[PDB]
DNA sequence: ATCTGTACATGTACAGAT
DNA sequence: ATCTGTACATGTACAGAT
DNA sequence: ATCTGTACATGTACAGAT
DNA sequence: ATCTGTACATGTACAGAT
């Protein structure tokens, strides 16, 4: 039933190759510029993240998420109003001049300055790329990235996310986060939290206090690992194991939301990370791989639908790494929007998903 | 039944504490001496291996296995005629004078010499410790280890194993080894084979050719990982998962073999490694954790037992990492020994294992 | 002379195409 | 199925630095 | 660069429940 | 017997400091 939809969201090798050539050229160039010659971002490191590198990119290879992560050693971290996700970054005992001293704002490290210099260097280097049609997208509020528009005949979007890497232990609001013990295990969880944690610019433009100095936690790496190692059995989806319908369900969900969101302006507040969080919670609820047999697809998909409905109705969706962070708060999303989405999803659900047959 | 046997085979944390304290003391001192007083074994590192660190040690914490591994770069391996497991170690371009100069017989690295020096150093440092009752065991032919006898009242043995470390790709005799694809998976296997391989002195005194220049592959690190990561499910034997009886069956099997070897001299060619290999192949045949339920212990045990008999019947126990290397070959164990053991095994098997019930 | 950094080699999982 | 491109891990060459 | 503070796995020991 | 919860113990990773 949903097989043909998946066969339609399935990417094509020609498109993947054609896009990745160009994307890799550009990104490598920027990485060089930022790293090689004298930047404040020297030593910055690449980390490919997002749907394309998690193998859950649908329809087209037209979105690439790339992290330029920079390690900031002695870093004092201060939570922003018990939010869980938002922090302020101070420098402990800076011994010398410090390559980020121009980005200091009062006493704290400024995300806005840093991101502006970052953006300036990217623009300058992009100007010199003569073999590819590439421009820089206008700054979007909320965005932690410098977005590039590539015309490789087709339109490809590339988010260059500026990140701060901390190698220390994760914030204490992540303690009860990442509930994968009865699913991926305790050794996997223990080894994952030994990885560094990341910080992106919040880049909110509401004018509120601090604002330009406020950072947000990122775990795109942990999520990438989880997407690549998703079974309770190590051989899941491997060449000597059984395929599950997890990633496919994720795809179907993301697609439904994409179609809906491009048909209705009332869904502007919603994004694919909401459904990603939701499917994490569904995987924690149903750890067993047999609960995700391609046998059904229909049933597990419908179950995900159901859970996300409930998330909407209760106006709750805890961050999978920060459980005191509701992504479906009234603060973030109005209940009118959520009920609207609820209605749309319900219609599509008990009407045989006609929107999948659209565009 | 077998549960009571497992109860008496279980170690006591008091004995564990008392033994480990002293063992760690001595080991640390020897390691320090090794890395410090400017030896050719400077830069040697420690790797704990064996039943104790696999939590498969039975009865008493009276045996400890420690590898002193030395990273030896730029080695050329020359197989000892189609054995798969045995090699001569030459050097590509013999780098500096290199600390291993005097251990070289032209191009080939002498094992007997390097081990003789290793041993001499260890003896000199064992002489110089007066707060522990520790001596050095007489050299066993065939043994790659300088063995220490600690008479911290209860006799403890410590094998200090001289290992060469190599970070290249594993020898091609291992290409078809480690058949864990359907059990632990392809990523686990690939990762484990990204790890270094080790070479220990064969140290036979048979008098034959290449006697003191022959090295042997060791995979004790890989085995350790496998033992502590034994399930098809990642939650196997974790706090939020279900237990299995894998390690238990290994323990019982090891115990049966120990008792039989304790009684009969006709079994001197047999070691716990035959058992370990056998159960590796068993776990590979039965990948499911539910094929190893603690409620089916007996039937699991007997199962392994039967397999062992077949390995005895067909005179074939393929090494788990080097398939072309037969452990039960005529060259290694006389047919008569391999019939004696089968007879004793069947006997104990049909009569309720009376040998378990005695000391 | 040797040492270091860059980036070319090499091997395989994932998933597309047939 | 087999074949196959990409992404990512590690190993290793060698120019150029000391 | 050698040494050291935090974190949690794996395991034993024993009592209270079932 | 069987199970389970808490106490208790060793081993191992590793960032970061000196
Ligand atoms: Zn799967
Ligand atoms: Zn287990």
């Amino acid at each position: 039933k949903l097989k043909k939809v998946l066969d339609k969201l399935r990417l094509k090798r020609k498109d993947i190759s054609e896009a990745a050539e160009t994307v890799n050229k550009v990104v490598e160039r920027l990485l060089r510029r930022m790293q090689k010659r004298e930047s404040e971002f020297k030593g910055v490191e690449q980390l490919n993240t997002g749907s394309y590198y998690e193998h859950v990119k649908i329809s087209a290879p037209n979105e690439f998420d790339v992290m330029f992560k920079l390690e900031v050693p002695r870093i004092e971290l201060q939570e922003y109003y018990e939010t869980g996700a938002f922090y302020l970054v101070k420098f402990k005992r800076i011994p010398r001049g410090n390559p980020l001293s121009h980005f200091l704002e009062g006493e704290v490290l400024s995300a806005t300055k840093m991101l502006s210099k970052f953006r300036k260097i990217i623009k300058e280097e992009v100007k010199e790329i003569k073999d590819i049609d590439v421009s820089v997208e206008k700054e979007k509020p909320g965005s932690p990235a410098v977005t590039l528009l590539i015309r490789n005949p087709e339109e490809i979007s590339v988010d260059i996310i500026l990140a701060l890497e901390s190698k220390g232990s994760w914030p204490i609001s992540t303690k009860e986060g990442l509930p994968i013990q009865g699913w991926l295990g305790t050794k996997v969880r223990t080894n994952l939290r030994r990885e560094p944690f990341y910080l992106v610019p919040k880049n909110a433009k509401d004018g509120n206090s601090f604002q330009g100095e406020t950072w947000r936690l990122s775990f795109s790496h942990t999520e990438k690992y989880i997407l690549n190692n998703h079974g309770i059995e190590k051989t899941c989806c491997e060449s000597s194991g059984a395929k599950c319908c997890r990633k496919e369900c994720l795809k179907l969900m993301k697609y439904l939301l994409e179609q809906l969101k491009k048909e209705f302006q009332e869904l502007d507040a919603f994004c694919s990370y909401h459904v990603k969080t939701a499917i994490f919670h569904m995987w924690t609820q149903d750890p067993q791989d047999s609960q995700w047999d391609p046998r059904n697809l229909s049933s597990c998909f419908d179950k995900l639908l159901a859970f996300f409905l409930e998330c909407l109705r209760t106006e709750k969706l805890d961050h999978y790494f920060i459980p005191k962070f509701n992504l479906f708060s009234q603060e973030l999303i109005d209940r009118k929007s959520k009920e609207f989405l609820s209605k749309k999803i319900e219609y599509e659900r008990n009407n045989g998903f006609p929107i999948f047959d659209k565009l």
